[PDB]
């Protein structure tokens, strides 16, 4: 294997733009999960018999 | 294996932008999680026979 | 291996731009997690059988 | 193996900017954790069978 | 192994800019954690079999 | 091994700038932990089976 | 005018990548101008009344 | 004017790359030039009723 | 103006990278000029009325 | 005007690499001008009615 | 003007680096100028009507 | 004007790696100018109308 001049990108995020202008909100959690916001999650390997990996608002609740 | 002048991006995050003017937020949480945020999680590698790599507004509750 | 005027990046954040201007929050949490700020994590590796790398709002609670 | 005139980045981060102009905050945090502030973890190996590298946030409690 | 005329970054943070302009904050944290500043962790290496290493808002409590 | 003319960084944080300009607070701690500073950890190694390494608002309590 | 995460490239040259593997060459010039390499120039203003900016192989002769 | 969180490049030349092996070259320059090498020329401005910039073979004679 | 975070390139030349392996000259100038180097010119502001900025190979003869 | 956390390049030159491996020269020069090496010029202003700045093998004869 | 932990770059040269690994050069100069080195130069001004900064290889003759 | 936490760089060189490894050279000069070392000039302010700064190789003869 070889590379010469060249480039990769084996899990990446960019370029991720947010204009919120003259918003409002009222969020009113009472239990479980709320997520609003701007997430961005960027893995190149992720193993294991059960793993959970790039959770957003999870409630893994017995 | 060889680079020569070449790059790699085994996990990354970049231009993450985020405008936000004039807003207004109101979050009453009473349990659980409330993520409103920006977030930039960027990793290589997670083993593990259950991991819970990059978790944002989590619960786990028996 | 060998690497000649190249570059590596095995997982990392960069370029993350926040703007916020005029604006207002309220939270009044009351148990759990509220996290509504600007978060980068940037790992390499994460072993472990059972490892919880990179939370954010998290409530492990039994 | 061997780099010459190179570079690498194994876990960072860089160019976190953040602008925040006439802002207000009323957090009333009763119990938990509220994170409204801006962070940046780096790391470039975590071991052990359990380890929570890089929380914020963390609520764990039995 | 060897390195000529080239750089390493195992684990750094770095450029982290805050502008914070006419602001006003109003905590009133009567127990847990709340954490509204700029942190940054860098570390190379954390071995050991439950290790928190870097935790910022930690409330783990029986 | 060896190093001619480079250069290393096995955790490091640098160029941290912080900006406040005309601000107000009022933090009203009762129990726990408020941290609104700036913060800058840089390790190169922690072991030990159960290390805590790089706190930042823990109020670890049976 | 403002530019907020933003990028510009008034004049520029960039991933130029050139692999020539088992050449021969023989040039003889005897007067004039041979010019066999990679050149690359990159300008952003060139005013005057006359001016020959960016010239590659040039016999200007009375 | 202002730019925030961003970048500009007014002239510039950048990634380069040449791999040469197993050349050969036998150049035999009598009067004149003969300019067979990697030139990178990068200018911000340029001014003057006649200005030559960036020349590479010139031969301006009378 | 105002620059929060940004950054700037008013003429630069980088990631210049020459790999040569196995290569073999025989250049036999007699007169004029001959290049075949590695050359990189980086200048903000050249005035004058004839000015001959940046010249690589020049033979300037009456 | 004003810089907060930025960056400025008003000419420069980096990262040139030069890897020769197994070469050979012949030259033979016998008037005039020969330039083989690698030059690396890096100015930011250059007055006057007539400079010549930034020459790499000028023969400027009457 | 006033700049806050930032930092400018008005004329440098940098990351040079050289690897010439079995080499034979055989130069046989007999007038003129033969400049087979690693030049760096690096000026911040040069004024004067008809100044000649930043010379390599010149033959100024009548 | 004013500088806080800052830096400044009108005019450097530096990181200027040479790593010649099994040469040979065999020059042999007659008259003229033969500079086959490394050089590194770098100046702040050069005025005078007619100076010849930073010269390396010249044969300035009537
Ligand atoms: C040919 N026959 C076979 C073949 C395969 C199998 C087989 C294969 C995989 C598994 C995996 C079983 C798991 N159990 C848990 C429990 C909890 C958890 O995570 C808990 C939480 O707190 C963390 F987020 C993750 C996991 S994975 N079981 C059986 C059986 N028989
Ligand atoms: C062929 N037959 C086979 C093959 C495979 C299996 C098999 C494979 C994997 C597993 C994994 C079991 C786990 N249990 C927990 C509990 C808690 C936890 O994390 C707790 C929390 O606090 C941390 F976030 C993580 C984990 S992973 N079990 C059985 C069985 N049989
Ligand atoms: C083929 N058969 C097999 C194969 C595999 C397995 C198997 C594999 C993995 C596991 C892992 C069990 C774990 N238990 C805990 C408890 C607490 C914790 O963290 C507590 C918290 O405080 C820290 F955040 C982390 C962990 S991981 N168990 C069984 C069984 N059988
Ligand atoms: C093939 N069969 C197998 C294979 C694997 C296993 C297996 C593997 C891993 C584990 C890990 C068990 C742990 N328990 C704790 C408790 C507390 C804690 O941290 C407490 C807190 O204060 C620090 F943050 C961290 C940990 S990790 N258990 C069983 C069993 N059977
Ligand atoms: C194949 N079978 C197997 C395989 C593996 C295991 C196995 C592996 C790891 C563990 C780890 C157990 C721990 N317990 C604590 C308690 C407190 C603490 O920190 C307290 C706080 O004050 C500091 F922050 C950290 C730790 S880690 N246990 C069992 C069992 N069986
Ligand atoms: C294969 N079977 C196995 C394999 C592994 C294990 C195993 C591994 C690790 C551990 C660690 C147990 C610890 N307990 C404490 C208590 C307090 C503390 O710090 C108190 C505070 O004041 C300082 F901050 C730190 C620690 S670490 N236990 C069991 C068991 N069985
Ligand atoms: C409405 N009527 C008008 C309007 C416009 C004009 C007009 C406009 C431009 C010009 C330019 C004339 C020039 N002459 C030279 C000579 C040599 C040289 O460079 C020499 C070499 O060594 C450098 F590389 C560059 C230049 S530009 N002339 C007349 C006349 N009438
Ligand atoms: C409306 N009417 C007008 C309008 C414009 C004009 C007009 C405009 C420009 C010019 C320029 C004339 C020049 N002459 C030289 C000679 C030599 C040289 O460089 C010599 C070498 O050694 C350096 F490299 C550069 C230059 S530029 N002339 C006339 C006339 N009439
Ligand atoms: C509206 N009418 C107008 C308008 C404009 C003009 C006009 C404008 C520019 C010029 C420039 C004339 C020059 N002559 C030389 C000679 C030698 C040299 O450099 C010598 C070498 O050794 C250094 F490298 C550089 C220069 S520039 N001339 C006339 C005339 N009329
Ligand atoms: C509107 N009419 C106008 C307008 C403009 C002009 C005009 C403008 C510029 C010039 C410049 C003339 C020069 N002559 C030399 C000679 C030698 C030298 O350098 C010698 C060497 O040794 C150093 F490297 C540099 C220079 S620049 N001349 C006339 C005329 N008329
Ligand atoms: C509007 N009309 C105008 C406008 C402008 C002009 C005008 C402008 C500039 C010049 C410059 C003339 C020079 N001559 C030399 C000689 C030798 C030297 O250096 C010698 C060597 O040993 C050092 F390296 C440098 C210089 S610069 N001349 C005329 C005429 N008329
Ligand atoms: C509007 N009309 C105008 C405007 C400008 C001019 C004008 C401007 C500049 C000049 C410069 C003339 C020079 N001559 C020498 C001689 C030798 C030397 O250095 C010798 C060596 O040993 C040191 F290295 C350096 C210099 S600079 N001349 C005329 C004429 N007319």
């Amino acid at each position: 294997v070889l590379y010469v001049g060249s480039k990769t990108k084996e899990g990446v995020v960019h370029d991720v733009t947010t204009v919120a202008e003259k918003t409002k909100e009222q969020v009113t959690n009472v239990g479980g999960a709320v997520v609003t916001g701007v997430t961005a999650v960027a893995q190149k390997t992720v193993e294991g018999a059960g793993s959970i990996a790039a959770a957003t608002g999870f409630v893994k609740k017995d």
